[PDB]
């Protein structure tokens, strides 16, 4: 729908694992009234990694909810390479950055005002048998200071028709400090998982994302900064499986830590769903107001 002749680079925005993402205005009438839009690309375009790109692009055009980042379309060259995503430029960034920037203005009732619009995100996600993969702050984004969007989808898989939970192993380096156990040591890929990650979410949000007191930083130093390659993956497991967790966050209260440790159980299915997150992060909330 969209012709590259028209689409404009400003700058770079943001880079993932395989993926990079442009702030360009599309500006078809070449009078510079056109609107400013996201674009993600592939940085490396294999057919594996283009066939994935497919299906998130299939995945991302499916979804309509307030907390998700808005599909607009596509745009590809000669042939079908170069196949690029265009999405709505959500003007505050990350979460990640914008809550380190402002720490100063950001109370815990508005963490919680972002905490719960994530719940609501990943709720949808759920109902329609989709896994998310990757949740953290930094695949959050910001629209206004009173609304945040889940932003990315590159490693999103749908449930199989009759399982719970979707098995996977890519090559490439993983985000192995916000993943559940079984998915380190299984690969398995659930509703359950994610709460996981929610989890660690919520911790992120409570350190203000003070970087020594980040998620990785934690573990390595739990495990020590000794280790490499393979055997920090194996400590962990075997850190997670005694009971090992990130502490509290400076400043947490008891409440929001409790909700943090029960996403936080090594048995899957006494994990809390994300309807009870968000039942009880607006019941503090309104406690709170
Ligand atoms: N998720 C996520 C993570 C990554 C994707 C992961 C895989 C590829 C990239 N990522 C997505 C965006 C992104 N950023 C924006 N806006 C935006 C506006 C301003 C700023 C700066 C903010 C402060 N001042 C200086 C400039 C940054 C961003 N809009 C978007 N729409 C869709 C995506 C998207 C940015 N990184």
């Amino acid at each position: 729908q969209f012709e590259e002749r028209h689409l404009k680079f400003l700058q770079q925005l943001g880079k993932g694992n395989f993926g990079s993402v442009e702030m360009c205005r599309y500006d078809p009438l070449q009078d510079n009234t056109g609107e400013v839009v996201a674009v993600k690309k592939l940085q490396h375009s294999t057919e594996e990694h283009l066939r994935d790109f497919e299906r998130e692009i299939e995945i991302l055009k499916s979804l309509q909810h307030d907390n998700i980042v808005k599909y607009k379309g596509v745009c590809y060259s000669a042939g079908r390479r170069n196949l690029k995503l265009i999405m709505e430029y959500l003007p505050y960034g990350s979460l990640r950055d914008y809550l380190q920037k402002h720490k100063e203005r950001i109370d815990h009732i508005k963490l919680l005002q972002y905490t719960s619009q994530i719940c609501k995100g990943m709720e949808y996600l759920g109902t329609k048998r989709y896994i998310h993969r990757d949740l953290a702050t930094r695949n959050i984004l910001v629209e206004n200071e009173n609304r945040v969007k889940i932003g990315d989808f590159g490693l999103t898989k749908v449930l199989p028709q009759d399982k719970e939970y979707y098995k996977v192993k890519e090559p490439g380096e993983s985000p192995i400090f916000w993943y559940a156990p079984e998915s380190l040591t299984e690969s398995k890929f659930s509703v359950a998982s994610d709460v996981w990650s929610f989890g660690v979410v919520l911790y992120e949000l409570f350190t203000y994302i003070e970087k020594s007191k980040s998620p990785p930083a934690e573990f390595m130093r739990m495990i020590g900064n000794d280790k490499q390659g393979q055997m920090i993956v194996f400590h962990l497991i075997e850190l997670l499986k005694n009971n090992g967790r990130l502490p509290r966050p400076d400043g947490c209260p008891d409440e929001i830590y409790m909700i943090m440790t029960e996403c936080w159980n090594n048995n899957v299915n006494q994990r809390p769903s994300f309807r009870d997150l968000a039942l009880r992060v607006d019941q503090i909330r309104d406690n709170m107001a």
